[PDB]
């Protein structure tokens, strides 16, 4: 599913990511837009051989299992096919815990280097919320 910027935006505020761990709902969808173009069916490799999943790109070196990356861990305690779903309930739940794993929103690459230190604000621009 390609959500729309406003539709994720009150999916991400529904599922109580607005202001999680200090960071403002702007920052999830700002997140979102760089990390998967807002497609929950994103996945994208690893050097490292681990993938990375859905509209988060959460990745399997930690966060789930995907039965290819030997000797990761699954934190999240899913499947990483979980995290492709329309229903965006399992990819929030493991981002809950990823952004609470003390590096805040720094976990997320295309956070840091397209939406950190930019007025994220923008990303809720016109939604009803």
């Amino acid at each position: 599913k390609v959500f729309g910027r406003c539709e994720l935006a009150a999916a991400m505020k529904r599922h109580g990511l607005d202001n999680y761990r200090g960071y403002s709902l702007g920052n999830w969808v700002c997140a979102a837009k760089f990390e998967s173009n807002f497609n929950t069916q994103a996945t994208n490799r690893n050097t490292d051989g681990s993938t990375d999943y859905g509209i988060l790109q959460i990745n399997s070196r930690w966060w789930c299992n995907d039965g290819r990356t030997p000797g990761s861990r699954n934190l999240c305690n899913i499947p990483c096919s979980a995290l492709l779903s329309s229903d965006i309930t399992a990819s929030v739940n493991c981002a809950k815990k990823i952004v609470s794993d003390g590096n805040g929103m720094n976990a997320w690459v295309a956070w840091r280097n397209r939406c950190k230190g930019t007025d994220v604000q923008a990303w809720i621009r016109g939604c009803r919320l």
